[PDB]
RNA sequence: ACGGAAACCUUGAUUCUAACGCUACUUCUAAAUAAGCGUUA
C-alpha cells in the first residue's frame, strides 16, 4: 500500500471517537479474547501481537483512505497512480451472438 | 432206580406312500459443500 495513505478526515475520526481505546483483542483462530488472556498467550508465543485485534468502528461511512502524491521531475506534485494506471486498452470484449434468448420485462 | 427222557414260542413282514416354510411389503422421508472479511496500512 504506496499508491494511497490514511485520509486525515478519518484519522481525526478515529482519534476523537476514542475507538482505539475499545480495542477487541482474538487468540490465533480469530476468537475474540479477554485482553488478559490476550496478553497471556502473546507472552507464551500462542498469538502474533501483531495482527491480533480491532481498533473499534468508526462511525458515518467516512472514507478511510486518500491519494498519496509524489515529485515529478521538474518539481511539481502529482498522484502516484495516475500516471502509470494503464498502457493499453485490455482489447476485449466478445460479443456473443443470443438472438434466441426469451427476455423478461 | 426223580409223572420221568427228548422239544427255540420259532419261521416270513421297510413305521411306508403324498406334501415348496410359502403368499403381500420401495431402506423410505425434508436438506445449495455452504457462511463470516473486521482492524491497521
Amino acid at each position: 500500500m504506496k499508491n494511497f495513505k490514511i485520509s486525515s478526515t478519518y484519522r481525526a475520526a478515529r482519534k476523537q471517537q476514542k475507538t482505539a481505546n475499545r480495542k477487541s483483542f482474538y487468540n490465533d483462530e480469530g476468537y475474540m479474547i479477554s485482553p488478559s488472556e490476550w496478553a497471556d498467550g502473546v507472552i507464551k508465543g500462542l498469538i502474533n501481537p501483531k495482527n491480533s485485534w480491532s481498533n473499534d468502528h468508526v462511525k458515518g461511512y467516512l472514507p478511510r483512505v486518500s491519494p498519496r502524491s509524489h515529485w515529478t521531475k521538474n518539481g511539481y506534485r502529482e498522484y502516484l497512480g495516475i500516471g502509470k494506471s494503464r498502457d493499453i486498452p485490455e482489447k476485449e470484449p466478445e460479443v456473443i451472438e443470443m438472438m434466441d434468448l426469451e427476455l423478461v420485462v
